[PDB]
């Protein structure tokens, strides 16, 4: 039985969810600016939808965690958008305190307390992928070779977030946790060694991937430090955990994908949350890529028609279902990766996100049982592994692919504002309810 | 709103859900002596599986209602097994209720009297294509050329089956209402001019199938009369009805399929039960067969790629889902058979089985939320249409396919004797307790 004290719950983020009506738009975003450029539109890099149009958290959120306490969930993850609270820039402003946007703080305030409200323990995630347009523009740098506001490669992003951490550790008192930010692997690999990803800026340059990884890594360690000196509560982070398998070349590919990061900001977190989809087969290639520092080394290739790399609503080469983004389902991967982080790290643990594009349904009852079976595994070797989010609660804007690819446990007609709950949605309430998935593992069999 | 009266639960028989434990053991029908003949299991023509290795509803009837009654289903309809209450042959004997096996009646009743103290009404139906041995013996009349036990070829069978009915009608005093049978049309068609459906005695003779449609019609009719004098209760039939469409012969199609037998017991039905799971499209032949009597002349043949013939886990040729056994989902059809019975005849409707063979339930949410909506939409047309009957609670033995096709609400594990609910169990509770489609409807946008 998972212990009584384990969060189960789903995770949400800033730009994907709250926008959808007049009242909450914020053009002050690297995303938002990026996803509206008609060249990019043009060429595919992303969709043609827009983000104004989508779920409406911003006023919507007493429905959006009522779903989540009717089945008993006790936890939810938020993402709070530093282009909101701080709209124009802080940089040369020791206290920005008098230029924040209190009415955007206090709505914060009001989304955290609702939340609370209906049972749900809150954690605060300070940054998700987006940026302030002030500190990036994406088009200017991608275009027009323009790095005065450069985002992550920017030398006053570090001291502006530290700025910005601080801020939030001390106004938002009555959350039950931080994290300082969402992937921060991802933004830089897609961002700058990830160019038929369509993430911005969309560079191709090994130097400015290992720059805007060390920059987050400062920015990280920098806030927390900071962070702890004004607030009680646990400030974490959140990982995109690689699960590589494959020829030797497996334990470097893992070395860039995982460790290099986690291993440098290890000291300054309280907990780790682990992001986990599928698994990745990685071979050795036959030259070395290094960096020019010669810190950064590539020596492998990831191997096509595995991981998030098959068909969309297919089966990769091992014969497992792949869902409608192409991502085998592959549970076990899970319970690799934390078995990793555990052995790697003395520290606790959380899955803060776990999931599948999947409008029909037919893909998320069976990926959320098999990977909340692996859970339950790991809480038998009695793993410090203290909760368990899903993305998420409701179909919401997939980054360069719009609201094609819909993760929602609920499903959500975007023009009617309408929230159906799909029926993994009950699913998940009858496990959560039961407190284990042995009563469910028979279901299980009709995929092998 | 689905009226307040309405029913809403799930269709049964004996020899698809009875046995599985030793002391429920009934080795006295044709099916059972069918489908252990290793001659036709060699040529594929009956599976291997053992119908005594099944889901054991005899001795855990219990489990299984309350599976129905925990979601809030109001019906259940059950069959009866003759080979059971009258082992031996009644021929010659009037009255036969001196030879009846009165500790297999006090067990029907013990079922019938726990389905009724969990809220369920029970609808009894006397006949569902197993026919004792001592009446029927398919192995000595397809094989042997043997007739002198053969069904509802058999005159005899009429007589015996009346007094069964009369039996039947003065014992159980406590059901809801009665059937006489279940899709004789398929007993008929499939046993005598049906080669490939591997339904006993698998013979191929239009005048067999002449026969033993017209002493079914016979036996009905008669048996309807006897039970009348014997109890208040509602006494129906169950019928497989086709939706043909095609060509100008998809009336002739629909004459022979289901208005030849029908038009003929129509005056003595109290209901009539609706069994629908897909369409067929028809195209005329250039010849016309003919019974020897005239009575039955097929002048089309069947489409293949459409409704029950199209591949397995596939698509139609009109891009509609097929299922584990390669039936498409066509939810109209529905709503066009149940407007045609209406049209035609001036009598209470019920949906008497629907569902779908889908073992991973990645179909049946979609095909019962859409079927229901039909269901929903005859409603508004103020349609006489009483209950709608889901094929099945639980996995089952499907006649010639063994366990392989699962059309149950709830998985069966069947070494285990496990029973788990599939995710389209908990959507059908949420559906009954809304008493309306309407809050789920958007889901089907998932499929356009």
């Amino acid at each position: 039985m998972f212990p009584q004290d384990f969060l189960f719950g789903v995770a949400m983020s800033g730009f994907q969810f709250e926008m959808g009506k007049e009242n909450s738009k914020d053009e002050n975003t690297d995303w938002y600016i990026w996803t509206h450029d008609l060249q990019n539109q043009a060429n595919g890099v992303v969709s043609r939808d827009l983000v104004e149009e989508g779920a409406d958290y911003w006023n919507s959120y007493a429905r959006v965690h009522e779903l989540c306490s009717r089945i008993g969930m006790n936890v939810i993850r938020i993402g709070i958008e530093w282009s909101r609270i701080f709209p124009n820039p802080t940089h040369g402003i020791k206290d920005p305190s008098q230029i924040a946007d209190m009415k955007v703080v206090e709505h914060y305030k009001q989304i955290i307390e609702d939340a609370k409200s209906r049972g749900l323990k809150v954690i605060v995630n300070l940054n998700h992928f987006t940026l302030p347009l002030w500190l990036h523009d994406p088009i200017r740098v991608s275009r027009f070779n323009d790095f005065s506001r450069s985002g992550w490669l920017d030398d006053r992003s570090v001291h502006e977030f530290t700025k910005f951490a601080t801020f939030c550790a001390k106004s938002f008192d009555d959350v039950d946790a931080f994290t300082t930010m969402n992937e921060p692997n991802v933004v830089a690999k897609l961002g700058y060694f990830g160019r038929l990803s369509g993430f911005p800026p969309s560079l191709l340059n090994i130097d400015l991937y290992e720059k805007a990884l060390d920059n987050q890594i400062l920015a990280h360690n920098k806030a927390y430090e900071t962070m702890k000196q004004f607030t009680n509560k646990p400030v974490g982070i959140i990982y995109a955990t690689s699960w590589c398998e494959g020829d030797d070349a497996r334990n470097d590919a893992m070395e860039l994908e995982n460790w290099y990061f986690l291993d440098r900001v290890i000291d300054r977190i309280d907990f780790l949350g682990v992001n986990y989809y599928t698994r990745a087969i990685v071979k050795r290639t036959p030259s070395v890529l290094s960096s020019s520092s010669g810190r950064i080394k590539i020596n492998w290739s990831f191997v096509p028609g595995f991981g998030g790399s098959c068909q969309r609503n297919s089966k990769s080469l091992d014969g497992r279902p792949s869902t409608d983004n192409g991502w085998e389902i592959y549970p076990e991967g899970l319970g690799y990766v934390l078995r990793s982080c555990r052995d790697r790290y003395k520290k606790p643990l959380y899955v803060t996100e776990n999931g599948v594009a999947d409008d029909r349904d037919i893909y998320r009852p069976y990926s959320l049982l098999a990977h909340l079976k692996i859970v339950e595994d790991c809480l038998k070797e009695n793993m410090d592994l203290r909760g368990y989010m899903h993305w998420s609660i409701i179909d919401n804007f997939e980054w360069p692919m719009g609201y094609s690819m819909r993760f929602g446990l609920v499903r959500v007609d975007f023009k009617q504002k309408l929230f159906t709950p799909r029926p993994s949605y009950y699913l998940f309430g009858q496990i959560i309810n039961s407190r284990t998935t042995e009563p469910f593992l028979n279901l299980l069999k009709a995929w092998e």
